[PDB]
């Protein structure tokens, strides 16, 4: 009767429509996958998070979703996760191998070619995610838990962290941690309460873990998506890196970055910023040079002047930031930021001194500079801030990866390259120059 | 006011509302793109479809969906694509980049290491499914189209005709979206365009109406793939709906081997456990050389009835080799025209086939198998005069046999995609 199709009874509707009735839960599967890869991927590129809309250049796509929920500890409640085109069009849903392809293109991307996630035997995280999908589905949180049961699964897990003096260190952001954002994303509990518990329950013993884990800035945490040393032969072999701490003061007594003052042919002066008209020639300065393209290619902050104009008064207003002209033998020819990392983005990324001190830096007379300047200049600076504050333990600084330049006038000037690190634009090697 | 979340209002929820009515046909688009992907990989692997369940190993994943239509062209209707676990329970639904993937990951592998398709530098259909998210989709066909506008359509489309892959792509690509769209009956319309191209006596037009394969470009499965962000597709052959042949083909002959060779077909004997021949293939067919490329070792009494199955009926004929009074090697010989290969290359009516083991390499495994595969090719033109080839398709990774294959006046023509494999068709042509 028919030769394309199958002959229809009643029966063949029952058999098929016992099958469509999973696949709501086939979607909610996909949908969780998919934010799992995401609050990984915001997590280990340090990428800043608030409620609404969150949008984001990953790899080739550009990716854009509603922040629902903003957790403390990165688990972050998502609307649909929708994928745009130049022009702002969603053009598809982020299913969980599409990220896992943006992501793998990223990074791979990010790091540099001679890393391992980009030898030829390495695999990608494609592969991983492609090869779990017949995985175990966790239990979700179950949304009628109180939050009484959830501090006694809590505490009951703080209490099993491992007594042992090798023991992981990423056992509390991987365990406790974990939870924590699962009871707060499910709405059993409010999250910084139950991160007070814990620190309560940390408090108990006066393990030498324990007592870190409560003083220290960061915590350990391990990458999955970001980082120059990620394999995926079959599964991953994730890589640690480390994030920031919420058991630890936000804000302290830590001055601003000092006006250090420099040897050699070397001037350094803060910039001014005029209260009167469009800023002044310091102003006009910086703003020449960060949209020179030699500037710009790395900064990429070519902005229009009376951008730059609010920006350097914003920094001298703060005690983070102390934007300087630096001349070479009486001609101004670079611009620097030196920073307090502890009021900085870099503050989540490595395990800080509360006096650590950064630069940043732009040769902007590079229309005839480029001739061991830079390193001559870093050098002098990391010694001269070392002296101006005999409490800071480490000038510190994070190149692209790929700013080759940047990062050899770094280790020419003394810099040891101790790890690269995922920031929200760039990786970077976070280079290190330490005291005595 | 809310410290984790943003403070609704009416506002608020119209601005998420108008994302989310767009929202059901983001989906459909993933569908129609997956279905699309699909369809390529199943003509791309001449894996055999009809109505009902598919079930499908692509790569690292067990792949299933329901054919609701049949399209004489390939362009089958499908019910949800759905990836399934070892046992069978679905784990998620095949979306567009999954497949690509899973695609990409199993055509690497198929083609040799050498293949362009696995240089470092040669790009996945990963990045091209990722690059192509945000081109413009093409227009569906008008669900309310009558027939006569699909054959006015139609018949304009022909005649603008001269590449030999053009009227795959062009014509049935139309019949197969006709079709699919509910609009006309895809037999119909082939007929009509078969018509059309009677009307003009040029070689194309002939070649097109009497070749029983056509010229398909492939863009999942091909050693030469490249996919510099955007795709360069190569060429393949797929079965011609246009050709039905007069056919009336004898089972495979019976070929009399020269020199030290002996040939005879094997003989299974009925109620004991099939004889002894039964058991040195089941033997054969176990020992590592042989199974690690056949993947038939299978216990006794599967090649009791495989070997009855093929004896009776026309497509194969299982025989047993002896040279000099030892038996050294077990032989498939069969009609292309019955086989997986007939949508693969335009194959002649009376083609013969060889598949071959040698199963006492173990003891004679000294330079014979090529000379004995000579000796097998000419036989069977001596044994079938109307037929103009003889052909095996070992995997193109089993670079021995295809070594072998040549040494013995085999010609290494092209790769072939077939559903488990990827193939040097060898050819021994009477030319
Ligand atoms: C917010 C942020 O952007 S973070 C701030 C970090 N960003 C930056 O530092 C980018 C600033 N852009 C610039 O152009 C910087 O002024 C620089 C530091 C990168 C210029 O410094 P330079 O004048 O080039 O210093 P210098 O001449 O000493 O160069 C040192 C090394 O760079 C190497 N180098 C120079 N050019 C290149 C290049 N194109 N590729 C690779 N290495 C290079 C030189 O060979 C030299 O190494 P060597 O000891 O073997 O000779
Ligand atoms: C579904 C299916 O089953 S697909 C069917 C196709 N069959 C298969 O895929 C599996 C085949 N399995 C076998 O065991 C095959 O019989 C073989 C061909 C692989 C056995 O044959 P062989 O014993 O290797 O014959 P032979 O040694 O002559 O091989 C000839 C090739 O090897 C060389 N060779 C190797 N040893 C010798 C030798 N001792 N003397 C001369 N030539 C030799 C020949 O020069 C020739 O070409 P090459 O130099 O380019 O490699
Ligand atoms: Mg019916
Ligand atoms: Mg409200």
């Amino acid at each position: 009767h028919h030769s394309s199709g199958v002959d229809l009874g009643t029966e063949n509707l029952y058999f098929q429509s016992n099958a469509m009735a999973g696949d709501v839960e086939l979607a909610d599967r996909a949908r969780r996958r998919a934010c799992r890869l995401l609050r990984r991927w915001l997590a280990e590129t340090h990428t800043p998070v608030e409620p609404g809309p969150l949008s984001l250049r990953i790899g080739p796509v550009r990716v854009s979703a509603e922040v629902a929920y903003r957790s403390p500890t990165g688990a972050h409640g998502f609307g649909p996760i929708r994928v745009l085109d130049a022009e702002g069009v969603p053009v598809a849903l982020a299913d969980p191998v599409l990220l896992a392809a943006a992501c793998s293109a990223d990074s791979r991307s990010r790091s540099l070619p001679s890393a391992p996630i980009n030898a030829p035997d390495a695999g990608t995280a494609v592969d991983w995610v492609l090869s779990s999908l017949a995985d175990d589905e966790d239990d979700e949180v179950p949304a009628g838990m109180t939050a009484e049961e959830a501090v006694r699964l809590l505490s009951r897990q703080v209490d099993d962290l491992p007594r042992s003096p090798g023991a992981d260190p990423w056992s509390l952001v991987a365990g406790p941690f974990a939870a924590i954002g699962r009871f707060g994303r499910a709405g059993i509990a409010d999250e910084c309460w139950l991160l007070e518990v814990l620190a309560g329950r940390l408090r108990a013993v006066d393990d030498d873990l324990s007592r870190s884990w409560l003083s220290s800035p960061t915590l350990a945490d391990r990458a999955v998506l970001v980082g120059e040393g990620l394999r995926y032969r079959p599964d991953v072999r994730p890589v640690p890196f480390d994030v920031p701490n919420p058991l630890h003061e936000g804000k302290s007594d830590v001055p601003p970055p000092p006006v250090p003052v420099l040897g050699g042919p070397w001037s350094l002066r803060p910039v001014e910023v005029a209260v009167h008209g469009d800023g002044g020639p310091d102003v006009a300065l910086v703003h020449r040079w960060m949209n020179t393209p030699h500037v710009a290619h790395h900064w990429n902050q070519a902005w229009p002047l009376e951008r730059w104009r609010e920006e350097l008064a914003h920094q001298l207003g703060g005690e983070h930031s102390l934007p300087c002209v630096v001349g070479h033998e009486g001609r101004e020819v670079a611009y620097l930021e030196l920073y307090r990392v502890t009021r900085d983005k870099l503050a989540g990324c490595y395990p800080y001194g509360p006096h650590d001190l950064g630069v940043h830096i732009a040769i902007g007379e590079r229309e005839v500079l480029g001739r061991g300047f830079g390193s001559s200049l870093l050098r002098a600076v990391a010694g001269a801030l070392l002296d101006a504050d005999p409490r800071c333990a480490r000038v510190v600084a994070e190149p692209n990866v790929h700013n080759e330049a940047s990062v050899r006038a770094f280790a020419k000037a003394g810099f040891v390259r101790e790890r690269e690190i995922g920031l929200p634009a760039k990786n970077s090697a976070l280079m290190v120059f330490s005291r005595v």
